[PDB]
C-alpha cells in the first residue's frame, strides 16, 4: 500500500522536536499526516497531548474544544 511513513524523531538544543526522512533523505521540522505511531482503533492514545516546553515542563492540550493547560487532568 504505497504511502510512506520513515519519519524518526530528535531532539534538539533548547528543547525542540525535529523529524527526518530516510527514503528522500531531508530533515523536516512540521509533523506530517502519519506519525507517532498508529491513532486510537486498537490503540492506547488519550484526548490530551503531552508536550514539552522550557527546562522540561511538561503541557498538555486539547483538540476538541483548544485549549492549552499546565496541569495534569483527573478522570
Amino acid at each position: 500500500d504505497p504511502s510512506k511513513g520513515r519519519w524518526v524523531e530528535g531532539i534538539t538544543s533548547e528543547g525542540y522536536h525535529y523529524y527526518y526522512d530516510l527514503i528522500s533523505g531531508a530533515s523536516q521540522w512540521e509533523k506530517p499526516e502519519g506519525f507517532q505511531g498508529d491513532l486510537k482503533k486498537t490503540a492506547v492514545k488519550t484526548v490530551w497531548v503531552e508536550g514539552l516546553s522550557e527546562d522540561g515542563f511538561t503541557y498538555y492540550y486539547n483538540t476538541e474544544t483548544g485549549e492549552s493547560r499546565w496541569e495534569k487532568p483527573d478522570d
